[PDB]
């Protein structure tokens, strides 16, 4: 259960950039960009399930890795996908040609999202338990 917890976001780069070129309608760009969401994960093994919030949106998803799995993204859209672990603390997957790669480093997990030259970097912090 190395990812288990409850973090928040500390800060981030590129999310406006990022969202408006995958389709979050920018209304939601608007009142997303300074909300500090929260991410909670559930680890068991190789079962996930994690609930992003990020005022009054709310985005649960759950996975096995290595196995295909569905995955809602920001504007909704259900992907099918893969998310492999690369040791115990990076998971990684594609998406929409989207590079997504979630590292835990004690209490801080970094996520890194690549579209093109576009990085959308977050950076989150435990936040108890
Ligand atoms: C009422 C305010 C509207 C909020 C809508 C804007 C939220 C868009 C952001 C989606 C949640 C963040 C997804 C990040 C996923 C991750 O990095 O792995
Ligand atoms: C909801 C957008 C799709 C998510 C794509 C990555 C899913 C595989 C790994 C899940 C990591 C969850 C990210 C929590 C860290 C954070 O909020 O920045």
């Amino acid at each position: 259960s190395s990812f288990s917890g409850k973090y928040q976001l500390q800060s981030q780069e590129n999310f406006e950039a990022f969202m408006k070129a995958i389709g979050l309608p920018e209304e939601l760009i608007q009142k997303g960009k300074d909300i500090k969401g929260v991410s909670e994960i559930v680890q068991n093994g190789k079962h996930f399930k994690f609930t992003i919030t990020a005022g009054s949106k709310v985005i649960q998803n759950e996975f096995t890795v290595g196995e295909e799995c569905e995955l809602e993204t920001m504007t909704g859209e259900k992907v099918k996908t893969v998310v492999q672990l690369e040791g115990d603390n990076k998971l990684v997957t594609t998406f929409k040609n989207i590079k997504s790669v979630t590292e835990l480093n004690g209490d801080i997990i970094t996520n890194t999202m690549t579209l093109g030259d576009i990085v959308f970097k977050r950076i989150s912090k435990r936040i108890g338990t």
